[PDB]
Formats: structure tokens, sequence, C-alpha cells
């Protein structure tokens, strides 16, 4: 996927733990610390869910048809 | 199938996780909450879920939680101890 960061911006590529590697990438893209933010993306109703595990990116991966991943970082 | 537990702070939510779901059934959900969420350690919070009317009610046996997934999404409202 093309990942799509936005900060409460960025704009890589994934290629498939997925999700600390999704995070690290994050993390050494911003140069502003590991395990100092919170990764979220945007469901049915709108909200803005957090993720932080593999399980929780594959029911991320449901919620983005967009061919492009949102990702809404806060500090 | 589907919880998408809130996390309530300040009344309010504060963290939004969604998760599947299918060793008691109120056992393996309190397990996946505590796990999901940093915030929260086991024994240390309250699910609840909302009533026909609207009202928050607390559930920590299986025998609730079968009654309390009569209302394809469970919505689940967390408060810290």
């Amino acid at each position: 996927l093309t990942v799509k960061a936005y900060l409460l911006i960025a704009r890589f590529s994934f290629s498939f733990g997925p999700c600390e590697r999704l995070l690290s990438r994050v993390a050494a893209l911003f140069p502003a610390r590991p395990g100092g933010f919170q990764a979220h993306y945007r469901d049915e109703d709108g909200d803005l869910v957090a993720f932080s595990s593999d399980e929780e990116l594959t029911m991320a991966m449901s919620y983005v048809k967009d061919d492009i991943f949102r990702i809404y970082i806060k500090e």
C-alpha cells in the first residue's frame, strides 16, 4: 500500500511484524520518539480508532479501500 | 463479532479500539481488552454496554454477556479503576 500519514503528513510505500515495522517507519521518518505517538485509522462511523498490534492493523486493512492507507497520528 | 471498545475518560471517549470476537466468553473478551489497551491492566477496568434506553450497564459474567450481545458490531464502554 501507499501510506498517507497525518499529523494532528507523509507519503511512503508499504510492502506488508508488519505493525511495528510500520510504526518504526513512521517513528524514524518523522524526527520528532518511538513509543511516544499513537497510530489511528478512520472507521465507518468517522471516528479515529487507535491500533498498535498486528491484530488491529489487519482490521485497519479492511477500513481503507481508497487505494491509500491513511493514518492519523497523535503525539 | 466485532467489538468496538470505547475507553471513557474526562463520560467521553479517549481511546477507541476495534477487534474481532467469537476460557469463557466474558473472560476472553476481558482478556482481549486488557491486552489491546496499553493504559489498561487486567482487573483494572470495568466493561459496560448501552441498554435499550441508553443507560450504561456493567457486566462481568458470561451469563450477562450472551444476553448483552442480543442487541453487526458490539460496542463496549470501559471505565478505569
